[PDB]
C-alpha cells in the first residue's frame, strides 16, 4: 500500500507494485467504419482516456481530405461508449463485454511487490 | 393496431399485420450439458415459455435412466436465467446479450399488414 514509504520520517523505506495493465481490468468490442467516418473530431474530443487518434491535415488539390485516418488504441479504451452516442453518422461499432463476459475475460488482479 | 377492425358494427375490415419472431427480439447463449444433467426437471417446470423439453421415460433394466435427452428450443428461449439459476449441479451455461449487443443483434421491430 505504500503507506510506510510515506510515512518514514528518514525515507529508510523503498516499496515497489506492479499494478496490472488497464486492458487486463475491461473488455469489449470496438470498431470504426472509416469509409462512413466524416473525421468531425468530435469522439476524439469526447473520449475521455485520448484512446481515439486522428491523423488530422490541411487539405490539398491532392489529398482533398482533412484527415487520412483514424484509430482506436485498445490498450486505453475502457468501452465507456461516449464515442458510439456522439458520432453523428453511427461509424462507431462499439459494445462493453464486462458484464456478461466478465468472469472469463477479466482475470482478478494480483497485485505484486518488495519492499526494502 | 387493429382498433377499426375491432370497431366496425358490420365486421367490414379486415387488418392482417406480421410481427417479427420472437427469436430475433432476444439474444443470448444457452447450452446444457447431458453429462452433468441429472434430469431433476426443476428446469423444465421453472422455465416460464416452456423452452426446456426432456425425454422422461420409465426406466428398465436396460435402460436405467429417468430421461434420455434434454433440450432447449432456441426459438422460445428468452434468455431469463432462471433455469441456470435453480439448477442443482450448475449443467447450464446460459448468457444474455440484450442490453450489451441488443443495438446490433435485435433488428428495430418493423410491422408490415394491410387493410380491407
Ligand atoms: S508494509 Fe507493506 S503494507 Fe504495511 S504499509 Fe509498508 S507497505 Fe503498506
Ligand atoms: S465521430 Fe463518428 S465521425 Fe466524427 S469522427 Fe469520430 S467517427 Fe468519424
Ligand atoms: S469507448 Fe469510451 S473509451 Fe473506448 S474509446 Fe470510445 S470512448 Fe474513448
Ligand atoms: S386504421 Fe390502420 S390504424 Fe387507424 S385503426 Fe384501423 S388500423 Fe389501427
Ligand atoms: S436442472 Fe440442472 S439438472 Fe435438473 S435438469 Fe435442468 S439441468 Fe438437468
Ligand atoms: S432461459 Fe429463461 S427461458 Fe431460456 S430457458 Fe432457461 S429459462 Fe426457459
Ligand atoms: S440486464 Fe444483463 S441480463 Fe437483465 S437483460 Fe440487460 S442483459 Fe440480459
Ligand atoms: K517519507
Ligand atoms: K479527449
Ligand atoms: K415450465
Amino acid at each position: 500500500c505504500k503507506a510506510c514509504e510515506t510515512a518514514c520520517p528518514q525515507d529508510a523505506i523503498t516499496i515497489t507494485r506492479e499494478l496490472p495493465e488497464r486492458k487486463d481490468l475491461v473488455t469489449g468490442e470496438i470498431e470504426i467504419d472509416k469509409d462512413t467516418c466524416i473525421y468531425c473530431g468530435m469522439c476524439e474530443e469526447m473520449c475521455p482516456v485520448d484512446a481515439i487518434e486522428i491523423d488530422h491535415q490541411t487539405p490539398s488539390s491532392a489529398s482533398p481530405v482533412v484527415a487520412t485516418d483514424i484509430r482506436v488504441d485498445e490498450d486505453k479504451c475502457v468501452h465507456c461508449g461516449i464515442c458510439k452516442r456522439i458520432c453523428p453518422v453511427d461509424a462507431i461499432m462499439q459494445v462493453c463485454r464486462i458484464c456478461p463476459y466478465g468472469e472469463y475475460e477479466i482475470k482478478t488482479p494480483e497485485v505484486t511487490g518488495t519492499s526494502y
